[PDB]
């Protein structure tokens, strides 16, 4: 039975789960502008939410959907604005200390995104030039650290979410938009002119993307990762990364054109939990 | 403007107010059996919840009400799982490591509920008896004190809350009930035989009750406090003292015939929240 102060416990009392969620972030938790939220890691939530009416014999909870930002998601976690969110968040662990984390569903390596035929092909080309980073990220720690570490001399405008910061450099406000590949791709499938821009670079990082939820709450954990880790072994994970990845996607029909990473072929067949 | 991660922002964000409340903590906050929770602390909790309306210019905002006890409030409060509680809570230093409260609204000395014809007259008597107690709560804390120290040999019966508490001891489970002296009266208010029970014992505390919101939100503390101040300096505390505490009261249209200290007094034309 759910422990007092647990997510299933306050779901009980409430009626109500509340789902956050992005409004960026391209595949996994968008807006499709067709009045819904959308996406891979999307596709994680929806399965946890009928799992949780499932395990409360409660097929009539009211589900709440939230937007978060990348700066703002765990202040909204902590006071239980939210409940739990599949997105773009990275398990680090740093967040641990104030967040807990399901089985890895996704893996990016953060990158540039910049305009075609420019002269940006490497971060060192960003020495003495404006990037855009998006507010609370792990690329805007990566991008001051090198900045300061480098010497680079950049300009670094922090954005309030992706499509701010790719809208920054689309208007010529940056030269360069630093974040996870897949994000970068994401925001180019809403482009305009999505032939105008290239991911270059090596990236800096390699990240494992969790469903957040908060910490000390094991059951809650524990329901996360089981349907995850159903989805995952089944095939059906896969079937998702076909849809949101190989396939036309809203708003704009636009294809991704991407490739299941090694390190999701294996988490697949053994689903798991650990930061990069 | 509320800060993320805030009570403002969360009522906001969520489109509801939640008001927790209690059950059976007499007259503060309690079931009328007449459809509603009622009282002197939970008439505080409906001058904050319109003060909340009216500095989000949300007239129509949802207010949901949730039952918590002296054992869960805590962990409740820290998941969101309500926004902030007025009833008989106390406001101690160890509880504002883990919660925030309101300036005070009341002032209680912790004795004993027994039999009137009985032979317990104060807490020496309790040697080798058995003693109900709520959980969750500082008379348990000092209670179980007592006995280690004082190797009374106590047999300490820990109820769920304050009616289970009276009718253990109503029902001759045990000798006599340790609670806030306001709290005894209002659970003799609904006995079966009022006049059969007499609160009795020197204090072993002198303790004062606060709303009870989380920490480090100066914001909804702030707008609680001042809505307080204005209920209490304005002189409508009293009357809301005068009318739980000195008129006949749901549900069983008894008095407690108490008395309006000149403490209150004092805290009602300068309000303050120091723990005692
Ligand atoms: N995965 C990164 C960037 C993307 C984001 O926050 O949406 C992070 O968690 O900081
Ligand atoms: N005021 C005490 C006892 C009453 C109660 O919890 O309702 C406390 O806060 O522990």
């Amino acid at each position: 039975a759910p422990a007092a102060g647990s997510t299933l416990d306050k779901i009980a009392k409430n009626g109500v789960i509340v789902v956050g969620h992005r409004e960026s972030s391209v595949p996994f938790s968008y807006y499709d502008n067709q009045q819904k939220v959308v996406g891979y890691s999307q596709d994680y939530s929806n399965a946890i939410v009928e799992a949780v009416k499932k395990k409360l014999n409660k097929p009539d909870l009211q589900v709440k959907l939230i937007p978060i930002t990348s700066q703002n998601r765990i202040p909204l976690l902590q006071n239980g604005t939210f409940d739990f969110e599949c997105g773009s968040t990275t398990n680090n662990v740093e967040r641990q200390k104030q967040a807990a984390f399901s089985d890895t569903i996704f893996v990016v390596g953060t990158r540039l995104l910049t305009k075609k035929g420019g002269d940006i092909k490497d971060f060192a080309d960003l020495k003495g030039k404006a990037v855009v980073v998006t507010s609370g990220t792990t690329s805007e720690v990566l991008l001051n650290k090198l900045n300061e570490e480098q010497k680079m001399n950049m300009r670094i405008i922090s954005a309030k979410d992706h499509g701010d910061s790719f809208r920054t450099l689309e208007s010529g406000r940056a030269v360069a938009f630093m974040m996870d590949d897949a994000l970068l791709a994401g925001e180019r499938a809403k482009a305009k002119k999505p032939d105008n821009w290239d991911i270059v670079g090596k990236p800096q990082s390699q990240e494992a993307y969790g469903c957040m939820l908060r910490k000390d709450d094991p059951q809650f954990k524990k329901l996360m990762d089981d349907t995850i880790a159903q989805v995952q072994t089944s095939g059906e994970a896969e079937k998702w990364f076909d849809k949101w990845f190989k396939n036309p996607i809203p708003p704009k029909n636009l294809n991704m054109n991407f490739e299941l990473s090694d390190e999701m072929k294996a988490l697949f067949k053994e689903p798991n939990d650990k930061a990069l």
